[PDB]
Formats: C-alpha cells, sequence, structure tokens
C-alpha cells in the first residue's frame, strides 16, 4: 500500500480502504480525516497516535480459525500472522462502527477508535472473545 497522504501511513491507507465502498477513495479519505478531526477536538490528542492505539488493541494473537480440509469443515486453533491482525482489526473496528447510533460515518468512526484505544468497545470485545474461544467433550 501507498502510504496515506496527510499522515504518510500505510496503516492509515488500509483502514481507509475499508471504510471506502463504491471505489470512493474520494468519500473515504475525507470520512477518516474528519473522524480524526473530531479525536482531536474532543480529546486534544495526536488522531493519528490514537488510531494506531485502536488498531493494536484490536489484534488477535490467536484464534480458531474456519477451514476447509478434504471438503469438511474444520475449526482449528492457532496463532493469527501478523497480516491477518491487522485485517482483523480493521474489519473488526469497520464492522464495530458500522453498527453506532451516530448518523455521520465520521463520526461513528472517531467514536469506535477512541473506544478501541482504551480498550473498550465491541472491536475490542470481538478480539477478547476470539482468543478467549482460541485459549473438551460436548463443546460450550
Amino acid at each position: 500500500l501507498q502510504p496515506d497522504l496527510v499522515y504518510g501511513d500505510v496503516l492509515v491507507t488500509a483502514f481507509i480502504n475499508k471504510i471506502m465502498r463504491d471505489g470512493k477513495k474520494n468519500l473515504a479519505a475525507r470520512i477518516f480525516y474528519d473522524a480524526c478531526k473530531i479525536i482531536q477536538e474532543k480529546t486534544g490528542q495526536e488522531p493519528l497516535k490514537v488510531f494506531k492505539q485502536a488498531v493494536e488493541n484490536v489484534k488477535p494473537r490467536m484464534e480458531v480459525r474456519s477451514r476447509r480440509v478434504g471438503g469438511a469443515n474444520y475449526q482449528v486453533p492457532m496463532e493469527v500472522s501478523p497480516r491477518r491482525q491487522q485485517s482483523l482489526a480493521l474489519r473488526w473496528l469497520v464492522q464495530a462502527a458500522n453498527q453506532r447510533p451516530e448518523r455521520r460515518a465520521a463520526v461513528r468512526i472517531a467514536h469506535e477508535l477512541m473506544d478501541a484505544a482504551e480498550g473498550k468497545g465491541g472491536a475490542v470485545k470481538k478480539k477478547e472473545d476470539v482468543e478467549r474461544m482460541a485459549e473438551a467433550h460436548y463443546r460450550w
């Protein structure tokens, strides 16, 4: 990936690609930088640092991976590659923000990022559940 325009960061670009729909990088980028503005205005913190901490806190280290082998579906406990840690982290961040109550996407994103950076919210909860599952007889 190419580093983003404002922060010259590739993780930002991958997130903007997640937020993107209809191939409108134009709108996506504006959405992300507005979210950043909202973070700064509301916290006084540097939004890039908040975004990065949010992503780090949502990164799963272990997971029960769904995999098809020889025509059958299996669930394999395993460590998550750094590549997949990022894809899962960005996916869950966007999925959670997508269900936030606010009308503006930038606001939903800013609110999800701030929560995750503080170690709370649905994205972080998903990560915790995934690692918990990865770490019997009748399975519960």
